[PDB]
């Protein structure tokens, strides 16, 4: 995870996070960890 993120596109160094869509993810409804 070491590449000096932050630089000229502030915050989130290139993210493939756009216009992609499916299932609508499954974190929707409470997100419970393994406790």
């Amino acid at each position: 995870e070491k590449l000096k993120q932050d630089i000229l596109n502030l915050r989130t160094d290139i993210s493939t996070s756009s216009s992609s869509i499916s299932s609508s993810e499954e974190n929707d409804f409470w997100q419970p960890k393994p406790t």
